[PDB]
């Protein structure tokens, strides 16, 4: 942290503040974090677990250039689309990411560094993936969390962060297999779970809808605290505002894999203040 | 400057080649004119009436960046949307124009002149009009042909052409009212025809009658018998002219390009 | 001391006669047409700015009318292309009677010219019969000598130098590639005879024109050139391919009618 | 004063009513050319007139070279064959009469007298009556034989003969009523026969049709004028049914005496 400043981030579709969490877990000094989220449950998680440092705004469709020019400047712009295709409904929110990203980019004649990233699910009509790549002038890299977690989570990542397209290597602290994410006296029938959506149908193996955990000879679904270890979140990250299996699995099912995002944000320690 | 060159233009959704027609009438040298059009009847009009000077390609969807670097460079990129909204069906062809326009833009910092234009009708959702303004980073200038032609054709013009908000004035040769565009022994009830896509406008021999194809051509400012090509009857001639630009509106927009490219 | 020509054209069609007299420079003082096609009437009414006095079905033209509209210096007619004494063929007799009513009274030296066209494809007895009525033998004139299309037609009449052999002019477009628009190659040099039905374009059934490697039928503006009509002569009253090919298929070859009317500059005013 | 015999071409001559009327009229006939194809009809005028009538053939085979050879002619006459109408079938044989008539007319400006006549039935389409008048440049005069014979025979007569509209008067020798035409012991129920369902004649209180000799007196022909070439009841009535009425023609031809030689 020499002659550099704290980072100034604009996270759209921020969810449960995965981005702010990683910048802190890396030790990057976070000067400003602007989140555009509508889920009042998701908003509760970042407001509490990060002690109101995140400046929450509102629906991304009501953000204007005048706002981007005032809240800014931004060093980082990140967005993860909501998991009808592109030009219909929720998918066409990407264009709201497109415009705010362009409004945030440095003006002609400002060589200052500017990084961005946009995640989207791998399950996507190839006409759409080809289209986003045309808008962003950039081709995605597929990063599967299986290499760094105990879950299949294939996602496409556009952007320009240093060493994105670098291949993924695990760390010694990553709970690599399901038995490492489980609580006491729980035996994982498998090693890697299938992809996890918001619905409970994603917790049982695809072929016969079989439970992945066996406690006391009887099969059981995963607990909420065990989902948090699978996605790399801190334990009890989502124990907020009286949420049950319903919400907790919704907020996590939509989320990023934290060890994946840390793989992308790790080189940002080079360009901004750290402590 | 003074050492100018002929103009290199890519025209998407070209139709009946109003852009090339307005250019040669303006007196500007055209070195290349690349057109993207899929209507064989429309293709035939610009192919015949301009002696193959127009390079046709195909469906704009099949144009890649390699094509733009082969056929380029370009000084002018012009496009007119096909009149469900923007994000569905034929409205979303605009994004194809959006990418090919950005592909064709000069290299960053290249001081060469480069101008573009995009047209769309006013009968458009305000949500789509704003979104196009957000994509192009530009606000439309509305120009109605009523001031220069005998037609109601209000349209939005996105672009960076010199002086687009310039006031629209008529020429000495602009056929302003309907009676100036009619064939022999025909009298016009009206003086400015409403839009073309329930009283008849023309009375001949005391019997009401619709306009003729040759009369539609004079209304939009096209040369007479401009659409008499490829056995097209009243049907095709009307839909081609119905979807087409008004010539004096375009000549108004393209006029200041003479001070940037060659002439004669 | 000559005066403008006064002509009565029966079965007038698209006013080929008026168009040719004009292109010759003969001053026309009165042109009385008998035509029923509302499309054809529109073509001569517009292209000649209403100088042609249209009347109607020839069967309602009476002697009292010929004496009112007259005198006539030229009386021309082309038959509708079942034989003579049946159907539309026997309209020739309506031409026969109006011609004789238009003739100068016994004791009038004034010049009087007439003409009657009919198709070569005709019963051998019907050709003898018309020639018996008109006291005149026909001369076969084929547009193929002056145009790019076979058009064999018989011409009864008494115009100066009809039976003269046909020779081409410097501006006649004799081969098909002279009548085509841009980027079109003619597989042929001379088209077979053209009729109203669309099958006249396919050569007994090859398309005559090739564009972009794909063969195509003739366009309308190319038919106008093949017959010698001015281009866009039939682009009138929202007519599509249906009417244009119908009117031109029945039409006269303009370079042929010019051949016959050219010596009439000697007998009437010209400017 | 210095007149000559009459040179006549009769088309569709039938049983030669023209040559009969001319000699009965007292007019000197120098040449009579007839176009007829019925061999029985041909036989009547050949025998009843001792070959003075020059028969040629079907009118359709008569060319202008013939009309110049056999001519000149002073009289051209023709009766139409009596329905498809004019422009179909036997109606259009009129046009063959048309051209041969105009072939025979004098050179344009020649003052010599030339007379023609065309006959057709009143049972005619008005459109064909109008067309024939347009061709001939002439309007027909209707003459019914009822005024001079004992029959209904109304026919149109196109032509240029002197006084064709002249009022029809009967002569002292015209057999006017049916009883005057009948053989012995036969009584006529009627006074005038309709054109050629009760019987007209009653012989010995029994009904009976007319005899061939009685038909010959009805049309004004000489008695036994058709007793030629083994002709039975059928043929004689056919020829007489299609014939002219002799007194009607004599009416038309009477004024020719003041133009040609009479003896
Ligand atoms: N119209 C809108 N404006 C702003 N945010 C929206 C939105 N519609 C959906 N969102 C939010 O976008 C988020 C996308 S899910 C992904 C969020 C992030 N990757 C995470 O780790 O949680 C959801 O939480 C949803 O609430
Ligand atoms: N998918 C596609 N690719 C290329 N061109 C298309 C297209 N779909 C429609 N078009 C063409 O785009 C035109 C839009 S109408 C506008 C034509 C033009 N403004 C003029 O002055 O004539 C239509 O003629 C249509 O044929
Ligand atoms: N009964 C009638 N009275 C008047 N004209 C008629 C008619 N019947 C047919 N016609 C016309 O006669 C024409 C014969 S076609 C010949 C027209 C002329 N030769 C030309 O160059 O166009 C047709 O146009 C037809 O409309
Ligand atoms: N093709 C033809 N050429 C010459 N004569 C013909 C003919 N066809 C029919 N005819 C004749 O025309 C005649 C019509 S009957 C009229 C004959 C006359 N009126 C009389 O007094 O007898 C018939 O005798 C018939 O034989």
């Amino acid at each position: 942290a020499a002659r550099r400043r704290p980072i100034r981030v604009l996270s759209l579709f921020d969810g449960i503040a995965t981005g702010y969490l990683v910048l802190k877990e890396l030790g990057i000094k976070v000067g400003k974090y602007v989140a555009s989220e509508v889920c009042e449950e998701s908003i509760a998680v970042g407001t509490v677990k990060h002690e109101g440092n995140i400046k929450y705004v509102n629906d991304v469709r009501n953000i204007t250039k005048k706002n981007i020019e005032e809240w800014g400047p931004f060093d980082l712009v990140i967005g993860g689309s909501p998991c009808k295709g592109l030009y219909e409904g929720t998918g066409r929110l990407f264009f709201e990411f497109y415009h705010l990203l362009n409004y945030s980019r440095p003006k002609e004649g400002d060589d200052r560094p500017f990084f961005w990233m946009f995640e989207n699910v791998v399950a996507m009509k190839v006409g759409d993936k080809r289209d986003i790549s045309r808008f962003l002038e950039c081709n995605p890299v597929m990063i599967d969390a299986i290499k760094v977690s105990a879950a299949h989570r294939a996602r496409y990542f556009w952007g320009n962060l240093p060493g994105m397209n670098r291949p993924v290597i695990a760390s010694k602290n990553d709970k690599l297999e399901l038995q490492d994410c489980l609580e006491y006296n729980r035996i994982a029938k498998l090693k890697k779970v299938q992809t996890i959506t918001t619905k409970s149908n994603s917790i049982k193996q695809g072929k016969n809808q079989l439970f992945p955990v066996v406690m006391n000879g009887k099969e059981d679904v995963l607990w909420c605290t065990e989902l948090e270890r699978i996605f790399g979140f801190p334990v009890h990250y989502t124990d907020v505002s009286n949420m049950g299996r319903g919400a907790r699995q919704k907020l996590l099912g939509r989320s990023w894999s934290v060890p994946v995002i840390r793989h992308l944000f790790a080189p940002l320690k080079d360009y901004f203040a750290c402590e």
